[PDB]
């Protein structure tokens, strides 16, 4: 079993050509968010009068891959340029490899920050950077860079030619999905929820410069979107975009309650159960994720429904000073990556001494409707109603 | 399936029965605690004249199961007396339905917070409450009760008869042994680790509180010690009482260094390649944890291996943020559960984090943990020479 490798031409004029590997073999991007769907890494070679323009790159382990791949399309050693939109190296990881195979100077354009990393990571010192809309003539054709910093790293730019955007991680997803493209709505619609948890997992700390991004791509007439990671879109590129604005946005799909709990020994759990029920009573739709003594949900599953959801319940056990270890890890993940302004109900057990999951809100957008004692023998189902009755009451 | 049960007289005289289940279901202790080996659940019987005396029970999913063995050795309707050491529903589960089974009322003997939390937990009142060192006189024979609280939670105590201690948690591990106790050398040896990843993941945040339990017992005669989980020991209890020490302790083993990092990219990975080549050149025998982007340890594993390292090497990602997500994890557990005056060393990255966030050093600089030295993770020119230099500073530390 060989990874799967796209070669194809994209378009006639200018002449562009896609080079696609599925990464079938990681499961944890960033060594941390569970992508057993997998992820591609996508460069492209726009061939030119004068200019071959190599823009971005694969993963360092495919490296030989890539040089073979792209040794079908073109010469290396007729390369003149190479774009780096971006640093980080699953997209730049190939990129010694390409130099020393090209085996001359070539030009290498990036951002003035993505110039000071390619130095650090691998001493690549003849770097020319390009501002903020600047414009570049090779090949006969121009070239413009437009910077769109922390998306999601200060060095992140997009390359506009001719309508055309080579964005990298903007408009990236996870998956490796059957086609290339934009053209099959079942296979979009199947992709769209891997954006989301690419987004949240890779960007959400900054979605605020989504938003920010997308309005400075907002003066360009975009033909066509070429990203680094995922489909891409050559026949409706507004709905990718407009999608990563609405998941910056926190935009709730009505009804849709997202529940997240430990549970050690039953005592949550049976508390948990009957708020679920009687949120379905109340015509919610709960997504629910339970860490237990048999089973361990996946942050990046849990991180992928925050943005749409109308509302989240968390129910905590007290531990030690503290909160369960894997509801603090959560928390604190939803906190860095999913800082939205929805309201929350907490369950919590009283400790020896729970005021623990507040404290951990309180510099956030969440509002906390209330929270309600899970206790065993003598609990009070009576405030278990009570508590969805008010979630329900405040988003109506 | 059914798990496996064992029921089996272990003394004669008094009388006592071990009642164990082997719990190869459970995935996750305490809901986060990675044991792929499984843990038992220990109860015992001791029967004496004019009364037959409970200790402890089964996890509740299995109280069904514990009703139907504990019925092939006594009628339950002839029990007198049940002994809640601790009260957590791993050991607890099953009292309602024995309490049920029995159909009139026993004498059930707590602790104080004991008591407290029996009536939380399942609205049991009718609990006699003893004070540390209480002694009463059943079926003939002395039952001595002392406090050991905190070990790990503040209703813990162990139950003395006459040279055998029924310590519930005290004594405990994980891992399902092919046999009951400890007559066999081989089993006692792949056991003790199991016990080390039990203490420090279950009771090391009290790790101190072993020490002052250990000093308290130490003034009886203990002939055996029959705890909650795992093997019973009658034939050398003081083994299981030292290791329980020298773990709480940290007492380390010449030679070993746990190296634990988190290679976003490969940077890091490099870096540690070249730390964990030099540890050996220099007589050291690594053990290493590595969060890559195939490949994620268990922390419970982590955390076993930390009491008997003579030191401790982390590798940091950084880039965007100080500390990422699962190095963050771990190194807060290993600061709650697994806090030592052990010599560090931290390599990182240099990221462009903003300046207000927490970096790995300062936040190990609380603890007791000593950091000797930082040294930064480099991509092309990395030096080599400060590798070198920062495991020699560790092995000048150690000797
Ligand atoms: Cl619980
Ligand atoms: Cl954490
Ligand atoms: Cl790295």
């Amino acid at each position: 079993h060989m990874p799967k490798i796209w070669t194809e031409r994209i378009f006639d004029d200018p002449e562009i050509y896609v080079l696609r590997i599925d990464d079938d073999r990681i499961r944890y991007f960033e060594a941390v968010w569970e992508i057993p769907e997998g992820i591609s890494y996508n460069a492209y070679l726009v061939k030119l009068n004068g200019a071959n323009v190599l823009i971005d790159g694969w993963k360092g382990n495919y490296a030989k891959e890539f040089i073979d791949a792209l040794s079908k399309i073109v010469d290396p050693k007729e390369i003149t340029h190479i774009i780096v939109n971006h640093t980080e190296p699953d997209d730049s990881g190939s990129l010694p490899a390409t130099l020393k195979t090209i085996g001359h100077d070539v030009e290498i354009i990036a951002s003035n920050f993505g110039k000071r990393l390619l130095e650090g990571f691998y001493g690549i010192k003849d770097v020319t950077v390009v501002k903020d809309g600047e414009e570049r003539e090779i090949g006969g054709k121009k070239f413009k860079f437009v910077m769109t910093p922390w998306l999601h790293w200060p060095d992140t730019m997009v390359t506009y030619l001719d309508g055309i955007l080579f964005s990298c991680d903007v408009g990236g997803g996870y998956l490796l999905p059957e086609i290339l493209d934009d053209s099959n709505e079942s296979v979009v619609e199947r992709y769209l929820p891997h954006v989301t948890k690419y987004i949240v997992t890779v960007i959400g700390h900054y979605k605020n410069y989504i938003l920010e991004g997308a309005e400075k791509l907002s003066s360009l007439k975009i033909k066509a979107l070429l990203p680094g990671h995922g489909l891409i879109w050559k026949k409706d590129p507004q709905r990718l975009l407009n999608h990563y604005v609405s998941v910056a946005k926190g935009d709730p799909k009505k009804g849709k309650v997202t529940v997240i709990y430990d549970s050690m020994y039953g005592f949550v759990e049976n508390v948990m159960k009957k708020a679920i029920d009687s949120l379905k009573e109340k015509g919610f739709t709960p997504v629910v994720y339970k860490f237990s003594d048999e089973e361990r949900p996946a942050i990046s599953e849990i991180l992928k429904d925050i943005p749409d959801s109308e509302a989240l319940i968390f129910g905590v056990s007290t531990y030690e000073a503290e909160i369960h270890p894997l509801m603090r890890f959560t928390l604190l993940e939803i906190i860095d990556k999913a800082n939205y302004e929805k309201p929350v109900l907490v369950f919590g057990v009283h400790g020896w001494a729970e005021r623990t999951a507040g404290e951990l809100l309180k510099e956030t957008k969440f509002r906390i409707l209330s929270f309600t004692e899970i206790k065993g023998s003598n609990m009070d189902e009576r405030k278990i109603e009570e508590a969805i009755s008010l979630l329900k009451k405040e988003l109506e």
